[PDB]
């Protein structure tokens, strides 16, 4: 699709059989989910943002379907009020910015 | 312009007759720039991101050009690590996501 930005660009995603929604976020290097139970052991990892820095949980090789497009990569579990799809997955679905 | 997302979607902007660089950020509701003097009155405002909240100065009706597209709107100024163009100005330049 072609998504305008008058509201937040939330899209439906599918991850481990569950439907969730998430934000297509060109300002995120990484993909970050709030709760999602991803299976097994995770690596600790730091990320930053406008407020400063926070510890999150890194899981690798995670399959998310985004609007029907399959993407496999790293997914962080962290304190975000919304699920965030970052550039690491946006690139794999062929997502571009256009004006 | 079509912009891919294998690296950060950084672009040249002009604001108060200065060239700067700033991140096209579809996950930001608002536009936040590094401290600079802008014309007219500001009001205090707080905004939230990763690692918490920061205090910014809000200016209204600021002219900004993004790759030669004029936009006029609200620009927040404060201790951001990166200049951010959010949805409030991305819609004005006709910026869309496409996959
Ligand atoms: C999600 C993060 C991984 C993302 N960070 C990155 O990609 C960073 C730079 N990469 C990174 O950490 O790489 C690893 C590394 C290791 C450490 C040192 C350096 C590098 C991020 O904070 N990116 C943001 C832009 C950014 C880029 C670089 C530096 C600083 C800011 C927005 O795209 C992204 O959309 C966030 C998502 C966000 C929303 C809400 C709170 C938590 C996360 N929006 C924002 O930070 C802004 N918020 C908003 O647009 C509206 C106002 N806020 C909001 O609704 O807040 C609600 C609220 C706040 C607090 C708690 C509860 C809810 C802001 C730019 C205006
Ligand atoms: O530039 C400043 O001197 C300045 C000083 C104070 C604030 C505040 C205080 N607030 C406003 C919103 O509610 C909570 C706290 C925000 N920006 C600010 C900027």
């Amino acid at each position: 699709p072609q998504i305008t930005l008058w509201k937040r660009p939330l899209v439906t995603i599918k991850i481990g059989g569950q439907l969730k929604e998430a934000l297509l976020d060109t300002g995120a290097d990484d993909t970050v989910l709030e709760e999602m139970n991803l299976p097994g052991r995770w690596k600790p990892k730091m990320i930053g943002g406008i407020g400063g820095f926070i510890k999150v949980r890194q899981y690798d090789q995670i399959l998310i379907e985004i609007c029907g497009h399959k993407a496999i990569g790293t997914v962080l579990v962290g304190p975000t009020p919304v699920n965030i799809i970052g550039r690491n997955l946006l690139t794999q679905i062929g997502c571009t910015l256009n004006f």
